RNA sequence: GCCA
């Protein structure tokens, strides 16, 4: 030792400072209790002096009104666990109390007072905690809310009551309104915030007035959405405050609004690189199956927890070989993975979001100081969140040289342990240090080998899932003629073989049946593994007696609820969630294993409001059962929208509208809107005028207008709306119009391909002498491509790329489009493909019939211009199916050269850029994808790549004329490659014209036939193109100047200037309505009216049925009601915390769906899935459903957020 | 009325 025996026995239980903070100043104060006292008591200050240097981010804050005198205050610590803890209570609450009495405004005042006695605690604890501010407010009637400990907030209202005020609170600690009414905002603030925007907007070259107007308005709102005014009150969007106090008698005097932290810094701690920090100090110097295991560190701050888990992994590496931030090491056993537990509520949210479970928390506590106050705290996290076993990590040792003080700790560790439940006395519990386990010190290194030791035999096996009873979630159910009753889905535990009886539990009285069969899209089987995607055959059981959303179980594994507790966690604005805060009421959706099932909850004793962004215990009533058994994860949701996540605790026993509104805007959406003439054109008219443009002269004007690239973006935006708005229009009667020009345009491309399929295949001028930049593109391309595309489409890729999907085939139309209709009728085929069917069949148990085995295809016509038709193909249905493998992989491929064919927003972006900075350069090709000569083709692919090319296309043409083509162009879109074919062959071209040049490949970017590459590219690229058969839009390509557009998007030196198209007559309420959007859109900036076409709508809003004409939406949510402000919508239904507004629908009408088409494309779509802070992973893909659509209209009632 |  360095002492005696017990000689801190009581020196910390009147003290509550290290236990080495004792063995010190209880020696050079010689055994003197009561000296030791004043020793450390004068010298606590050259501690709390040292944390100073410690951000203080947490904390909490308290709120106490004297009959009509109230004060807020912040005295914040640095940590969840400290602000909750019992002293730093105490502390907070006399400093409040000595606050009414002494009425403190001046921080600095009630600070000293206490500084004396903080110091005392500090030391005691070990954490920078102080009293950050102060101030108070006096009204006549004044209240306050408090919200939990994170927030708190003081009203003052003249001539308001009792639940008023406090609503009024609740509001204000939502809403953070920084003002108390619009016109108290700063004359300063906004007499110079009126002079930035004017600039914002008048640079983009809109007029004196319409700019100002437009500024004002937007100003205007600026003002009253951070003004408690003008906010919609947060119990009743619907009226806001401002309406809110006015209209029941009183007003608000003021308000005072603290949150723990506000303005502080927090920098992020991130943990992961965090151990590699301290680690990397002392670097300088199969099986697989293997279980997986979660831990988590839980202590005080750096009571060496940091370095401990530093310590763990080094220690484990110099021996053995081997979410949101975590860090991993292994044992010879098992793999573990390592979190920690900075906060409580950050904790707990984690552990609902699923994002960091715990199987065992190791604690950790420094040995020199013991136990803190709030490592009481701590067990209760893990008591709370129920982590099963604890282990425990005293640390820093070495320096506590009487071996009878660490038998001592460990002594009052082991009482706090069971003092919340946990088994104090017969836990492990290691003395060690990480400091020198760092230090290759093998005395201290064993000891971390000790605690892993434990990792391995006290934290147990994590049960597995094949272990677990088998269930399995239905997806869907299907009845097979003569195969019976099936069901699909994927087995979450345990295995279920052939024979065996399984219980159908979930929805209704959970009934029995009995395992015919197991079978996925290829193999049958005889027993269906955890993880696995199969379908199930029952037998006696039909399909009308069972939903998705019930579970296959083993009998009396699991059983059906409807009343639980649990632990949510709603997400926040930030996170996707709501935005608004919710009550008592709240009936949203609760999504559990493939199904939403509705249901509502009750709030804990004395929570009345719940905000995006905090936990929360509710119990939930669901409208009916469900199978379920604690610790069981659910979404909840609002319509679709994920906004809370949630795990029942404990399962309990069990024991706003408007038909007549329905209807009435049912039968308004069903009215033909009437005018005379052309209202398409009126509209465009009324609006060329308001902007004062000449109107189209005709119908013949609305094809044939041309811009000028030049002038204000003002000037030219409009101007390109007047080219583009009315161009599309399909019921202009005035043309010997038809689609004999799609045809003659189509019979020109195959001319075309004719010409360079010969000159291409024939470049023997006999010579050497003249060297060509074409030529030398295709070989410098094919050499490119062969080394991004392989020799040949890897059977792999050609495995998990080729599906049926969409629309028509040369067998099934529209109406028969959908995936399940083409496994279910037979496919055509061509000759040269038929090896594909057939080797899809002995890929198979199912059955895969061609229909018929001939070379054709059908060309079609679909709109396009006003001015020509568009000619497509549809291709045999067994064709498609494995061009779209083809297209799949190049799809990938592709990705190699930065092009990526899902995402044409990077193609929009590079059109702004090449707007402003005149490098880039966007082009368009003519009869693009029709000019593909089979020559040029194969010049450029791999021979492998081409063969199959040739064996999935279709060869021949069977046009509506009854006549035929022999295709010369390698491909017509329809193909489901020739978009993926056509990218690929432009970019490798573009890029060869790139080397050629001297400039970067990395240039190049392609979707389809948009293309963007360097400006300098364009005139050697045009050439190569005209040589390699294609023939470039020289209207539509854009290499100088300040227009560019791709990919939908129009953009004028940087402004957006994307018009929009009206294509149809106008008939409908809905024709209308998606018309005045389109106009709305274009003509907003966030939410605020360019005036000159504002009176526009205005007009033509006036043709709708009334009601119609006030039922709005938010934008973003469709176009079946006019996009405008939801909260003062008369038809939005408020119903449990979730606002409904009604939009305008097609009426459809139910089809029989294919039963077995569409089992195997669910089971075809499964075996897909096997080649390839979060939780969609809760959520699943859905069943089949056909519908016809009528030409009525219907509302459906689908729920919106308040912005 | 296909392919993205
Ligand atoms: N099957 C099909 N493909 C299309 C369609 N639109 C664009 N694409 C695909 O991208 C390429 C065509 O770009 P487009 O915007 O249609 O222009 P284009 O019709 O080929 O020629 P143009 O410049 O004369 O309008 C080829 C084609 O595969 C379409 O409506 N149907
Ligand atoms: N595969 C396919 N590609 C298309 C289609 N329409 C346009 N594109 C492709 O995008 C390129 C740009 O043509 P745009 O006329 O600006 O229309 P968009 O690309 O469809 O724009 P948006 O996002 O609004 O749909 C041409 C073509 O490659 C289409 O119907 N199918
Ligand atoms: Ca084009
Ligand atoms: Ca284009």
């Amino acid at each position: 030792a360095e002492i005696t025996a017990s000689l801190v026995k009581e020196l910390r239980e009147r003290t509550g400072a290290g236990m080495m903070d004792c063995k010190k100043a209880l020696t050079e104060a010689n055994g003197d209790i009561e000296l030791a006292i004043e020793n450390m008591r004068k010298s606590g200050a050259i501690k709390a002096a040292k944390k100073a240097g410690n951000v203080a981010a947490d904390g909490v804050i308290k709120t106490k009104i004297d009959g009509n005198y109230g004060i807020i205050l912040e005295v914040n610590c640095q940590t969840d666990f400290v602000a909750k803890d019992a002293g730093f209570q105490a502390f907070a609450d006399k400093v409040l109390d000595a606050a009414v009495a002494g009425k403190i405004t001046d921080v600095e005042v009630l600070k000293a007072q206490f500084e004396e006695e903080r110091v005392a605690l500090v030391a005691k604890i070990g954490e920078n905690i102080n009293i950050r501010r102060v101030a108070a407010l006096e009204g006549d009637v004044l209240g306050s809310y408090q919200h939990g400990a994170r927030i708190g907030v003081l009203v003052a209202a003249k001539g308001a009551d009792e639940e008023l005020v406090k609503h009024i609170a609740m509001h204000v600690a939502a809403s953070k309104p920084e003002f108390i009414k619009p016109e108290d905002v700063s004359a300063e603030v906004v007499e110079k915030e009126y002079q930035v925007q004017l600039d914002i907007a008048m640079q983009s070259g809109k007029p004196k007035e319409i700019a100002e107007k437009m500024v004002e308005g937007r100003m205007k709102k600026f003002t009253g959405e951070v003004s408690l005014t003008g906010q919609p009150f947060v119990m009743e969007p619907s009226k806001t405050v401002g309406q809110l106090l006015k209209e029941h008698n009183a007003e608000v005097t003021g308000f005072i609004r603290f949150e723990v932290g506000e303005g502080i810094e927090k920098v992020e701690t991130d943990f992961a690189a965090e151990v590699a920090a301290m680690s990397k100090q002392s670097h300088m110097s199969f099986e697989r199956t293997k279980p997986h295991v979660n831990v988590g560190t839980i202590g005080h701050v750096d009571h060496g927890k940091t370095t401990l888990t530093a310590a763990i992994t080094t220690v484990l590496a110099k021996t053995y070989g081997g979410n949101t931030s975590h860090v991993e090491y292994d044992t010879p056993t098992r793999h573990y993975a390592h979190v920690d537990c900075p906060g409580h509520a950050d904790y707990v949210k984690n552990m609902i979001t699923g994002a960091a479970q715990m199987d065992g928390a190791i604690l950790v506590v420094a040995a020199t100081d013991g136990p803190m106050p709030q490592t009481r705290e701590h067990i209760l996290l893990g008591r709370q969140v129920g982590v099963p076993y604890i282990i425990v990590f005293l640390n820093k040792c070495d320096m506590v040289d009487d071996e009878e003080l660490l038998e001592l700790v460990e002594m009052e560790v082991r009482e706090l342990l069971s003092q919340y439940d946990f088994p104090g006395d017969d836990t492990p519990i290691v003395r060690g240090s990480a400091l020198k386990a760092l230090e290759g010190d093998a005395e201290w290194e064993a000891k971390i080998l000790e605690l892993a030791g434990f990792l391995d035999s006290y934290i147990p096996e994590p049960e597995r899932a094949i272990d677990k009873p088998f269930l399995l979630p239905i997806e869907d159910v299907f009845s097979i003629s003569g195969r019976g009753t099936v069901v699909t889905g994927r087995v979450e535990r345990g295995i279920i073989k052939v024979g065996e009886e399984v219980e159908i539990v979930g929805i209704k009285e959970t009934q029995k049946s009995t395992c015919t069969g197991v079978e996925m899209f290829r193999k049958l089987l005889d027993e269906g593994r955890a993880g696995e995607n199969v379908g199930v055959l029952l037998r006696g059981i039909k399909r009308e007696e069972i939903e998705r959303g019930q579970v296959l179980a083993k009998p009396g594994t699991i059983k059906p609820h409807t009343k639980f507790e649990s632990e949510v966690y709603i997400l926040s604005k930030d996170e996707g969630g709501r935005h608004t805060p919710f009550f008592k009421g709240y009936r949203p959706q609760f999504y559990f294993r493939t199904t939403d099932v509705t249901g509502t909850i009750e709030l804990p004793e004395g929570v009345e409001m719940v905000m995006p962004g905090d936990n929360i215990k509710m119990v939930v009533t669901l409208i009916h059962p469900i199978a379920m058994d604690d610790g069981l994860r659910f979404a909840i949701r609002e319509g679709g929208r994920t906004v809370g996540a949630g795990v029942v605790a404990k399962v309990l026993s069990g024991a706003s509208s408007r038909n007549s509104l329905s209807a009435q805007l049912r039968r308004a959406a069903n009215t033909r809107i009437e005018v005379e003439g052309n209202l398409a054109l009126s509209i465009a008219n009324d609006l060329l005028l308001a902007y004062g443009q000449s109107p189209f002269n005709s119908e013949a004007e609305c094809i044939s207008f041309s811009p000028r690239f030049d002038g204000t973006p003002d000037d030219f935006r409009i101007n390109y709306l007047k080219a583009e708005i009315m161009s599309k229009y399909d019921d202009f009667s005035l043309g010997i119009d038809t689609e004999a020009v799609a045809w003659e345009k189509f019979l020109a491309a195959e001319a075309e391909c004719a010409l360079t399929n010969a000159r291409l295949y024939r470049p023997d001028y006999s010579e050497d002498f003249n060297f060509s930049l074409g030529e030398s593109c295709i070989h410098m391309a094919r050499r490119k491509i062969a080394k991004l595309i392989g020799d040949v489409p890897s059977v792999e890729g050609m495995l998990r790329h080729c599906r049926f999907s969409g629309g028509a085939t040369t067998t099934n139309n529209r109406s028969y489009g959908h995936p399940s209709f083409k496994f279910a009728l037979p496919q055509a085929c061509t000759p040269r493909a038929l090896k594909y069917v057939l080797a899809l069949r002995a890929s198979t148990h199912f059955d895969i019939r061609i229909s018929d085995i001939s070379p054709f295809n059908k060309a079609v016509t679909v709109p396009k211009n006003s001015k020509t038709d568009r000619c497509i193909a549809i291709e045999p249905g067994w064709n498609m199916f494995f061009q779209l493998g083809i297209g799949g992989i190049l799809r990938d491929r592709l990705r190699c050269w930065g092009i990526d064919l899902n995402d044409q927003t990077i193609n929009q972006r590079r059109a702004h850029e090449g707007s402003v900075t005149n490098n880039l350069a966007t082009v368009d090709l003519s009869a693009a994808s029709d000019s593909i000569s089979l020559a040029l083709c194969e010049l450029l692919l791999p021979p492998g790549w081409f063969e199959v090319l040739m064996d999935l296309r279709s060869p021949k043409g069977r046009l509506p004329d009854g006549s035929v083509v022999t295709y010369e162009k390698i491909s017509s879109m329809g193909n489901g490659y020739t978009f993926e074919l056509e990218s690929l062959i432009f970019a490798s071209l573009a890029r060869s014209v790139c080397e050629i040049l001297d400039l970067d490949s990395s240039e190049v970017t392609v979707y389809g036939d948009d293309i963007i590459l360097p400006s300098c590219a364009v005139p050697a690229l045009r050439e190569v193109f005209k040589y390699v058969g294609f023939t470039t839009n020289t209207k539509k390509t854009f290499s100088e100047g300040p227009f560019r557009e791709s990919c939908g998007k129009h953009y004028y030196s940087g402004v957006d200037v994307t018009p929009f198209y009206i294509r149809h007559r106008i008939v409908s309420p809905a024709d209308l309505i998606l018309v005045l959007n389109n106009l709305y859109r274009w003509a907003t900036i966030d939410g605020v009216w360019d005036p000159r076409a504002h009176s526009v709508y205005l007009k033509y809003r006036k043709l709708l049925p009334k009601q119609l004409q006030r039922n709005t939406i938010p934008d973003g949510y469709g176009d079946g009601a006019l996009v405008g402000s939801v909260l003062i919508n008369p038809f939005a239904k408020n119903r449990g915390w979730i606002r409904y507004v009604p939009v305008i629908t097609d009426h459809t009408r139910d089809r029989e769906r294919a039963e077995l088409g569409s089992y195997l494309y669910d089971l075809f779509s499964r075996c897909l899935s096997e080649s390839n802070a979060i939780d969609q992973l809760i959520c699943r893909s859905n069943p089949t459903k056909i519908s016809r659509s009528t030409g009525k209209f219907d509302i459906q009632y689908i729920a919106c957020s308040s912005r």
